[PDB]
């Protein structure tokens, strides 16, 4: 499709903006974001609006699938993927309506695209980002704490790292099923519920994801 | 400049310029009709490409087009990125993809296909005497102001003066050339009936495919 191959400069542009305007320490990035009316503030403001414009252009969903929309040049998918890490930190800083249950059945593709090894730091974010989105959703009082923690740490994890990379188990593979089996425990034993955001401020997974996005990608 | 800032966002300024380029770079009635309907696949898609552009030079400029003086893009990069979306500006206004009145197309023809105190050459001349006269045809459709007020504005007397003015400094006999072009062509207009079968002597879709194919091989 010609507007989806003619806008790629443009999508790497915003994305690689947006990259290190949010990829800065978490205080200058949320102020950024908690403050439209500042110089950064309206800057950052304008630049999303114009990836909210690009990024439809490429996906009606939260992401950007560049086989799925037939951007297949090692250029054209670079972009793609620096805008699906791009899409990720707005999501998480709130500049983009992205909800936990996506950012979860998302986060490897956004993460370790194209069958790419599982590394452990990786696994480690993947953890804390499914903690959050258990906080989160046991916070709407919707569904049962099982319900969430068995759709959020499920048993076909193994199978799940098979199919993703068309495969047994990498050593950091079964390291991460054994840590989020320990989460998922602790998460459904601790008493009480209310205070896990204390126990696992967002705070401090704000802190891991931009400092993993930033010493992971170069920015500027 | 500062992260995000008009420096920052050269690349989607010049990649969206490219795009309208390219675009309004096809045959006249191509190009025409993606403009005129917005609901076919290609005037859709073009419509959304528009859509980014304008906020994108809103960024850039106040005003019809981007002086790179004024907002400080100092780098040669930077600078021929401006001169290229400004061709794209001028471009999309005569399309009708952008609203920029005569007025303003007249008064920044040469700073967008002269720039920088370039000499002028006579197929800038040439193209700039018929933007005028399109001009002045449309200015006479609108029939708000007499014809001698119009004539006055589009081919001025300080012709000279305005060529000196803008390189700093008589005339070079291509100068000459083009303000005597200019004025015969003022004369045959001021002296012409029917005053409406003037679309006929000059058509605008010669004039659009003029400026069209100038843009699509000097940019």
């Amino acid at each position: 499709l010609g507007s989806r191959t003619s806008l790629i400069p443009t999508l790497g542009n915003l994305s690689n903006i947006i990259l290190s305007i949010l990829g800065k320490p978490v205080q200058e990035a949320s102020a950024i974001v908690t403050n439209p009316a500042s110089e950064m503030g309206m800057a950052f403001t304008k630049v999303m609006n114009m990836f909210r414009m690009v990024k439809d252009i490429y996906t009606e969903e939260s992401f950007i699938y560049s086989s799925a929309i037939g951007m297949r040049t090692p250029s054209q998918r670079s972009t793609t993927r620096r805008a699906n890490l791009a899409i990720f930190l707005a999501a998480v800083y709130g500049a983009l309506q992205i909800g936990f249950f996506h950012l979860n059945e998302n986060f490897l593709e956004v993460f370790a695209p194209d069958e790419s090894n599982i590394l452990t730091n990786q696994g480690t974010l993947y953890m804390e980002l499914k903690t959050q989105a258990y906080i989160s959703a046991m916070a709407q009082a919707e569904r049962p704490k099982g319900d969430i923690l068995n759709d959020l740490f499920p048993s076909d994890m193994a199978h799940r790292f098979l199919i993703r990379r068309n495969a047994k188990l990498t050593y950091v593979e079964k390291q991460i099923i054994e840590k989020c089996t320990a989460r998922k425990e602790r998460l459904a034993n601790f008493s009480p519920q209310e205070a896990l955001n204390e126990v696992y401020p967002w705070g401090k997974f704000l802190s891991e994801i931009a400092c993993y996005i930033h010493n992971n990608y170069s920015s500027i």
